[PDB]
């Protein structure tokens, strides 16, 4: 059951949607906001605030903020597939001072 530090787990049935919460600090409010998916030593872009999106998620992923809450962004992923399962990282900013949040998506799929 090893996880990255302070991981938020989301559990969804196949074909449903998930809204991932990505907290950050004021220092990174002006910076790029992104979600990426872990591979063992790579994190592959899912979507970022420059409107770049992974072809495997286009039409299914949306990145937004809400109200005047200046300290959190959201990524909704719809039409979940078993291949969407796994670890993701939220990032606000770039480099050593970036705010990161570890996320684990569990997708329950047919036997
Ligand atoms: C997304 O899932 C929520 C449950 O968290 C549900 O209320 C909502 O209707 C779903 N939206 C779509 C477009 O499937």
């Amino acid at each position: 059951g090893g996880l990255p530090s302070d991981t938020h787990v989301y559990t969804k049935d196949i074909g449903r949607n998930v809204t991932i919460e990505c907290p950050f600090k004021r220092e990174n409010a002006p910076s790029k906001k992104s979600l990426c998916k872990k591979t063992n030593q790579s994190c592959e872009l899912v979507i970022d605030s420059t409107e770049k999106v992974n072809p495997s998620y286009i039409g299914r992923a949306k990145l937004f903020m809400k109200g005047t809450d200046l300290t959190v962004f959201y990524v909704n992923i719809s039409h979940l597939t078993h291949n969407d399962a796994g670890l993701y990282i939220c990032q606000a900013g770039e480099g050593p001072s970036a705010d990161k949040k570890n996320v684990d998506l569990q997708v329950l799929a047919p036997e």
